[PDB]
DNA sequence: CTGCAGGGTTTTTGTACAGCCAGACAGTGGAGTACTACCACTGTGTAAGACAGGCCAGATC
């Protein structure tokens, strides 16, 4: 455990509150542009590279297939492995645009030639959903799940903009969560269906979501209905068995009450969880260890880095897991003159 | 019940005697009155982003 400051080089105004890392192949793509999309950089995403401490933004480039992305905010990500057929994948689904609105579409992000001279081709295909599309909606959680043998993609969660019926442009810029039914999504073709269970009363948002063989571990979310920060743990075990992808669920003892959290792997299925929040005002300080297997969740409390007094005394902060035991956090900073950088960057490491 | 029509009711609308004050009219000689034009000149316009060229540094045979 060890943190380390990063210099904000130049371009680093890219970089808002809500934003995503995918990491595949080696160096970790930034995405989520602040804005829309400036033709310094046509496409929308970045390579980042981390060395002695500077923090340097490369300009990746779409192939000639790829359909292109709006520089959505918080979207949901889920990282399918590599295997067939092209891997490895990443699908985005859905998040918000630059303009106040939410994408409903489902996207898949992969790799494509190099180099020559460091350079990496990336490739977006804009995959259609046909249903029984699940609603637009923001902060959910995709988890990609292998059963005997089909690969499918379990979606939850996530608040989204009120019905067009009580929708007021007084109550406009409002949110309220959507309704909790789990969506099943195939990768190919995209016919999804959707199922409802009892034990799952109310949706959640921001709720770190583990998935491994066949079984997904929900964290404690953030309910907006009741304003509780619930510390249940949530299972839920699916196999898909023709012709219906048959879904079951179960409530643990403990999970923890965090939302937003950064979920880090380091390990076999090892995942460092750094945490967002607590409570609504005190944000989390402590770090913490869930390793996780065909028996349960297991937690453990591992020695939190020292923090500078500013990290310590900071009312918001968000980043992401660059891999590989290393995670990125960003502390929005005050000064007058405006510094121009907003964000003060620490990369911290695991062992 | 409706419609209109002589007259009633009380109330207005005005003209009627008849005496009498308050302000406009004329004016003036000019004053100071009061209202207009003329004169240069002001403020609100206020930061990043696109593109072409030169070059260097790291990867490859």
């Amino acid at each position: 455990m060890s943190l380390q400051p990063l210099t904000a080089v130049n371009c680093g105004s890219l970089v808002q509150p809500g934003f995503s890392l995918l990491d595949l192949e080696g160096d970790v793509y930034l995405f989520g542009q602040k804005g829309w999309p400036k033709r310094s950089c046509p496409t929308g995403i970045f390579g980042v590279r981390i060395k002695k401490g500077e923090l340097k933004l490369r300009a990746i480039s779409f192939s000639n297939n790829s359909s292109y992305l709006p520089p959505l905010r918080c979207p949901a990500i889920a990282h399918f492995e590599a295997q067939d057929g092209k891997p490895e994948c990443y699908l985005i689904h859905g998040g918000r645009t630059p303009n106040n609105e939410l994408s409903s579409s489902l996207y898949m992000l992969s790799v494509d030639s190099r180099g020559c001279n460091r350079k990496v081709t990336l490739r977006c295909e804009e995959k259609e959903l046909v249903g029984d599309v699940p609603s637009a909606r923001y902060g959910h959680t995709l988890s990609v799940i292998n059963s005997r043998g089909k690969t499918a993609c379990v979606l939850f969660g996530g608040r989204s903009y009120m019905p067009p019926t009580e929708r007021t442009t007084q109550n406009w810029n409002s949110v309220v969560d959507c309704p909790p039914q789990v969506y099943l999504i195939d990768l190919e073709f995209g016919c999804c269906t959707a199922h409802t269970l009892p034990e799952l009363t109310d949706g959640q948002s921001f709720h770190v979501a583990l998935a491994r063989q066949d079984c997904v571990y929900f964290l404690g979310g953030h309910i907006l209905s009741s304003d509780c920060r619930p510390s249940r743990l949530i299972r839920l075990h699916v196999e898909l068995l023709l012709g219906s992808p048959v879904l079951t669920c179960t409530i643990l003892h403990e999970g923890l009450t965090i939302t937003s959290a950064i979920a880090s792997p380091i390990g076999y299925h090892e995942y460092i969880i750094f945490g967002g929040y607590q409570s609504e005002t005190q944000k989390r300080m402590e770090c913490t260890y869930v390793g996780l297997d065909d028996v349960g969740v297991h937690m453990e409390s591992r020695e939190p880095p020292q923090w500078t007094s500013e990290i310590s005394h900071s009312r918001t902060w968000f980043g992401g897991s660059l891999g590989k035991g290393t995670a990125l956090v960003a502390i929005p900073s005050e000064g007058n003159p405006t510094p121009p950088e907003a964000y003060h960057f620490y990369q911290v490491s695991f062992q």
